[PDB]
């Protein structure tokens, strides 16, 4: 479907060596893991604590409930793995993906049913990311910040495509497997209904982010204004203006109408291009599996539950760490580390989403970390004051750091920091 350009033969290659990187991944891949089944009556959650734990047992409590009886066989070649998914779970009822899931690989036997699954899901949720089809592109250089494409219009299947991407993440999450296609916080976001924000901005559009910031830092008319409440894009050719409100193509910018500006163009930058294509991902979700029964996730939480946790070195992060203002021998780095030592595995997970927009590592660790501009460690740096909270640039992986005056002023307001939403 995609016409033969210039970035859609770079994109093509790149997701390539994604596929001759695929095989080592997958050992990588099989270490991510949850919970245990909740072994209480039909795996009953138990009491409310507010924990990830209580929330995981708790969705899985609801997809066991709910399941039909017996099993379904999806059946599909490993060289054709796209277009025999999508043609099985499109034709059947999306009610009986919720029984049992048994993938058959043709002409291959062998049991373990459920590594069969787990390479299924994981080889899957690559494929849907083939630059043939039309439905993404990257924001960032390498494969950074993926989202979806405003011109997938272009395959004219794409709404029915967005429809079984839909059913296989909820598919995903229904019978407690992986995937890896790397959707970022916002995306989960509007999964949850939750309104995406101006912080966010800076994860996937820095240079839109920064803007926005210097209209609400500057006084407005000193240094000029000259807006309305409109916004162009680019699909395919066809710079097609966009009004912000009704009849917007009059409604003028104002000073006095610069909050209103802001917020309607945050919600802009999130939806622009993409609304079709979001609503058909979130129909065929919601028909596999109720997006009311994400309503305890955050879109951290729901990001380690489709993507799985995997064990953080402790060694590997603060060896590829690097600082600005401050050294590994600074008095705020010592006491960072420590909180660190100290906290639990999914804590980790937790501060990694903080500081990088993901709970996903690559294969080798700290040192292959992207940010927006390709290659980017982990950095902490020496910024704000003491009254200051934590705050983080996903697209550069790094941490502000406020020079705090004791290891119980960081403490908290860090892990006050990474536990917060919206
Ligand atoms: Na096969």
């Amino acid at each position: 479907w995609q016409r033969p350009t210039a970035e859609y033969v770079r994109n093509y290659e790149q997701w390539q060596s994604q596929r001759n990187q695929l095989q080592g991944a997958m050992q990588h891949f099989s270490q991510r893991f949850l919970y245990q089944s909740s072994s209480a009556s039909q795996g009953s959650p138990g009491a409310y604590d507010r924990s990830f734990r209580w929330k995981y047992h708790q969705f899985r409590f609801l997809c066991h409930s709910n399941a039909l009886p017996s099993h379904v066989k999806i059946s599909v070649s490993r060289q054709t793995l796209f277009e025999d998914s999508f043609q099985q779970i499109m034709n059947m009822k999306p009610y009986d993906l919720r029984r049992r899931l048994y993938i058959i690989m043709r002409g291959e036997e062998g049991l373990d049913y459920g590594g069969i699954a787990r390479e299924w899901f994981f080889l899957l949720s690559h494929e849907v990311l083939n630059p043939m089809y039309c439905l993404f592109e990257y924001a960032g250089k390498n494969n950074y910040c993926l989202q979806i494409n405003p011109a997938s219009s272009i395959n004219p299947d794409h709404l029915t495509y967005f429809r079984f991407i839909g059913r296989f993440i909820a598919m995903a999450l229904y019978h407690g497997k992986f995937i890896d296609t790397g959707f970022t916080l916002p995306f989960y976001k509007r999964m949850l209904n939750k309104r995406p924000t101006l912080k966010d901005l800076e994860s996937i559009d820095p240079e839109f982010y920064n803007s926005i910031v210097w209209i609400k830092e500057n006084n407005l008319e000193e240094c000029g204004l000259e807006l309305y409440f409109i916004q162009d894009m680019e699909i395919l050719g066809k710079v097609t203006t966009h009004e912000l409100k009704e009849g917007g193509e009059s409604i003028r910018v104002t000073e006095e109408n610069k909050e209103e500006y802001i917020m309607l163009l945050t919600d802009w930058r999130f939806t622009r291009g993409v609304e079709e294509q979001t609503k058909a991902f979130l129909d065929g979700f919601n028909e596999v599996a109720p997006l009311e029964w994400l309503r305890y996730f955050d879109e951290k939480e729901l990001e380690l539950m489709l993507c799985g946790m995997q064990e953080i070195d402790m060694s590997d992060w603060q060896k590829s760490t690097i600082y600005r203002h401050y050294t590994k021998n600074s008095k705020q780095i010592q006491w960072f580390w420590q909180v660190v030592k100290e906290m639990d595995n999914e804590k980790r997970i937790r501060l990694l989403q903080f500081v990088t927009g993901t709970c996903r590592l690559p294969v080798g660790g700290f040192a292959e970390l992207i940010g927006s501009n390709g290659p980017q460690k982990f950095c902490i740096d020496k910024v704000g004051k003491e009254t200051w909270l934590p705050r983080s640039h996903t697209c550069f992986n790094r941490l502000d750091l406020p020079p705090y005056k004791s290891y119980e002023q960081l403490r908290e307001k860090l892990l006050y920091a990474i536990e917060e939403t919206e």
